[PDB]
């Protein structure tokens, strides 16, 4: 799980949103009547109503991410 | 799960939205009368209304996720 | 899990919300009559009604992460 | 789980919002009628109405993070 | 868990907002009738309203963190 | 659980905000009829109405954490 | 111009309304250059939505109207 | 322009209702650059979103409505 | 202009209003370079969202309206 | 001009109101660069959100208006 | 102009409300540069927001009004 | 202009109200560069937010009123 990033060095944006009702859901586990109840998260969730991203990264950047699960 | 990204170096931009009802699910686990429920994330959920990713990784970047389950 | 960032060296943004009903769940682990619930969180959780990354990580960056999750 | 930022080195920026309703969960955990809870966070959470990130890691940085659970 | 941040060295910015009802959860365990109850929380956990992260990590930082679970 | 920053050298800034109702809860951990509760906190939980980070780590900053849970 | 009613003597109701986002409007003398207009509104105008009259007239009942429109 | 009623002598009533976001308007002579308008309202005008009358006229009851419009 | 009323003598009522964000105009007379307007409203004007009249007339009631506009 | 009423002689009432944010307006003159306007109500007018009138007229009763607009 | 009522002889009410921001506007003359502007309110106007008229007229009652406008 | 009301012989009243932030305004005549403004109310206004009128009449009752607008 190895991310490299290297840089060697030798105008108008525009976002826009008008909403009149938002209801957002992002990683969900909804249940009724269990036992058991895992929610292993390691990654990278991003909710939102407006969830912009703009000019990133951009040199250099890693978001080198790794997760796991044992069961026995 | 190797990533490697490297740079060596010797205008109008629109997004508009305009909604009304913006119900929006992302990752969803939905269940009645179960057991055993195991919800394991990790990559890159993104959920929003107005998802809007604009000029990203310019340069050089890396996102190396790497998840696993082991059942036993 | 190693994330390496390097850089050697020798405008208008806009984001615009206006919403009027702004409900938003991240990761969420909604149940009813169990016996066991374990959440895990160990990435990047980023929640919100107006969620704006801007010109984030421009020079050099790791957000080098690492989860587990063991049962025996 | 190594995280190395390094740098050698020899505009308008706009972010609006008008909400009128901002309810915002993050990382939830809810339940009724159970035995047992465990709420491990780790990594970066972040929530609110208007999360803004402007311009970070503009140099280098590192946020190198590392969670768990053993359960025996 | 070693995070590292070195920097050998040889604009107009807004954001704003207005809302009008701000109700805000972060890393929440709510539950009811229950036996055992852990929270352990060694991240990073920001909540607010207008949750701004403005030029961050502008030249070196390192915000290396970790947790632990162990239980037998 | 390392962290090292290292540097080595040879504009109009605005956050706004008019809320009119501004509840916000961080970390908690609500619960009804119980044995026992454990809330272990070692990170940094920032929690406001206007949480504004501006200009933070200009320079070399660490902010190493560490937590633990060991139960027997 | 006359109405008379004489009387001499020797059950569940139920309306349920459950309307969203309605637009009532009347007499409405929307104009622009306006010369001469002229509205003589004399009779029983209902502009409801859920206009509902149960059992208007269970005794003696009497309901005259003279609206003239005079003009030279 | 005359009434009379004369009486001589010798049960659930429900209304629900549950709007949400109603917008009511009555007589309105909304105009612009009026050289002459005239409204010239007498009668009943029940203008509501749920307009109920239940059991209106019971007993001995007598409505006279005279609306003249004399122009020359 | 007359109205007589003579009597000789010789049940649950429920209205249930649950509305939100309702707006109520009566009788507005908006202009603007208004050279002659007249409103001459002299009737009943029930002008509700949830207009309800129940056993309204139970005896002997009577009602007598005389509204002219005598010009010249 | 003239009202008479004679008598001679020889139950759970409920309105349940739950509003929010509601606006009332009754009779209004807006206006600008107003050369001549008249209003001239003389009749009831009810202008509630939630106008109830129960049980009104249960004896001997008379209402009598005369409401003229006379002009040269 | 002349009113009477002679009477010879010879139960819950409940109105609950829980408003919150309620703005209540009678009669209201708003006007700028107003050369001629007249409003001649003459009769009951009940401007509330939740209205309530519960057993008005239980014996003998009257109510007589002459509202003129002479002009010349 | 006369009113009379001669009367010869020979239970729980419950308003419960809850508001918040209720802004309430009468008769308003609120002008600017006013050459000529009248405002001539002689007519009951009732301008609550809970405006409840229980019983108001249960024995002899008469109201009279002579509102007039002469102009020459």
């Amino acid at each position: 799980v190895v991310a490299a990033a290297e840089k060697t060095k030798q105008g108008v944006l525009y976002v826009g949103s008008k909403t009149k009702e938002g209801v957002v859901h992002g990683v969900a586990t909804v249940a009724e009547k269990t036992k058991e109840q895992v929610t292993n998260v390691g990654g990278a969730v991003v909710t939102g109503v407006t969830a912009v991203a703009q000019k990133t990264v951009e040199g250099a950047g890693s978001i080198a991410a790794a997760t796991g699960f044992v069961k026995k």
